[PDB]
């Protein structure tokens, strides 16, 4: 179908604006979708892994140094793999946190849509679960309601992707799959003091948003960084436990991600999906 | 003398306290005191860092899970190896973060006694230089000043070190080369001037710039290239990669080589006991309620 990816999402100087070369795409797509998509801080390996979702080296594009690269937000239709007749979509995000920027209110609308258009959303980030991330997703969560304020579950999905993963899984003695380290992390606390329930209120109303959640761990793809001709590597080339562990996260979406879908059930397309994107993005060039 | 470390501020439960055990053996150190703290993110790699500085394998304890290890924050006195006369005190802290905690306000209690002990203030990070860090950093040091006050051009505010771990990118930007110190200034550069949200970048830049004195920043590429890393207290420097062994050596030689003698305001350099007596008055202020 699509033979590369391009910017749904333009963003310069602050300002978020609908690229109209791909609603005039996503306006011509009649089939449901799937979306996917990725956020994280910046830097931190996303467009390298949402190719490997498109089963294509080079794609969404990649970038070398300690610069962002990835602005916006990119997307790329392709028929998806394991349900016939879909197209799976993928949202590739500008990373949080760039210090050129220096602007979290513009971090903040970016996360924030990913969430809003997406039917899988995947958090991505470096080594450990992290307080700071359950933070911002707890916040970005409650924006995401603030939003649909202007204008049987369609809440998306969630997955944690931890980077160049290095320590032991393990915990109070016992061992831990991926998955046991994510509810560990959102396990609440006994009952009430205040601060007991300062915990929890974000814990809580991340478990609440999203319905399921899965986590995945990935080493370092590269022993040195010969790190950086990447576009370009095949997979011998790899540890061999990175394409392991990437063909296992390729598999669970490709197997479970479900179909996008609006409140009261229907199924988006192309042109629902289009008027989605301007309507939120409308939304956030307004007046809160 | 002093042969392994020691937990200066016990955190139990969300309140901080001194250990007095410690603070018998700060009372009977007589010499000046060079003060070096860091702190950063958990899990981090931090403690083993530490133990660097102190030219010792085992020292400040290290864990090798996903939860956290240092708790509180621990001290390690001995002689400094350059500056003879001289006591280096090394300050390990519990890293930020951690999802088992789930208590920011705690976070910043022990960040900011870090920078208020110390006399070369050493932020440990992953990867990047990254916004919600500068912000962090900004937010204790402006809360660092609130402290001070709830107790009463040549000055005492600490020396500034960034250090980056497993670092990967190429240190490259705008098309020419960047050293780890123009990195460093890189990201602390002003926006050109006018208008607003020029003014709301900037506000954080500016007290940084401010408040830290000398500023110098360090990468450090992944000690080992499989996960060997788990054994580490106990690995000889030949079997690391010896790139990583070069960069510890470069940023030992900077500490020992520059870090000041830590300070008072109006000039009294501090020893022992009068640092037995910082611990105190911070920690004091920080058990009341603003
Ligand atoms: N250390 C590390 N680097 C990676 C990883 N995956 C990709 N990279 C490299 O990190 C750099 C930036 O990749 P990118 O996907 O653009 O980061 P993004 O900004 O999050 O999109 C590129 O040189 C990638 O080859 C990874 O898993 N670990
Ligand atoms: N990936 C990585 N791991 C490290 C590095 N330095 C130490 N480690 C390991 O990270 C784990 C935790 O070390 P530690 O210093 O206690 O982390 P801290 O929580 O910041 O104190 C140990 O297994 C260390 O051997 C590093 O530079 N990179
Ligand atoms: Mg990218
Ligand atoms: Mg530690």
């Amino acid at each position: 179908h699509m033979t590369g990816p391009m910017c749904l999402i333009e963003n310069t100087n602050g300002r978020l604006m609908a690229n109209p070369e791909a609603l005039k795409i996503l306006s011509a797509i009649t089939q449901p979708m799937v979306v996917v998509a990725i956020v994280g801080l910046y830097r931190t390996g996303k467009s390298y892994l949402m190719n490997k979702l498109a089963g294509k080296k080079k794609g969404f594009s990649l970038g070398s140094t300690v610069q962002s690269h990835t602005k916006g937000i990119w997307m790329w239709c392709v028929p998806h793999p394991k349900k016939p007749g879909h197209i799976l979509v993928l949202l590739d995000t500008e990373g949080l946190g760039d210090v050129e920027k220096g602007d979290n209110q513009n971090d903040s609308w970016i996360f924030a849509l990913a969430v809003l258009l997406s039917s899988t959303f995947v958090y991505n980030s470096i080594g450990t679960i992290n307080q700071q991330a359950m933070d911002q997703l707890y916040y970005v969560t409650e924006l995401t309601h603030r939003i649909r304020s202007k204008s049987v579950s369609f809440f998306p999905d969630f997955v944690w992707t931890l980077r160049d993963f290095s320590l032991d899984l393990e915990a109070d003695g016992q061992p831990l799959t991926p998955d046991e380290y994510l509810t560990y992390s959102l396990k609440l606390k006994k009952g009430t003091s205040q601060k007991d329930e300062t915990f929890n209120l974000p814990r809580l109303c991340i478990r609440k948003f999203f319905p399921k959640k899965k986590c995945f761990v990935f080493d370092r793809p590269v022993h040195r960084r010969k790190l950086a001709q990447l576009e370009k590597l095949q997979d011998e080339e790899l540890d061999p436990e990175f394409v392991q562990q990437v063909a296992d996260f390729c598999s669970y979406i490709f197997s479970n991600s479900k179909t996008k879908t609006l409140s009261g059930g229907i199924q988006v397309n192309g042109p629902r999906l289009e008027s989605l994107v301007l309507t939120y993005v409308n939304a956030i060039s307004s007046g809160d």
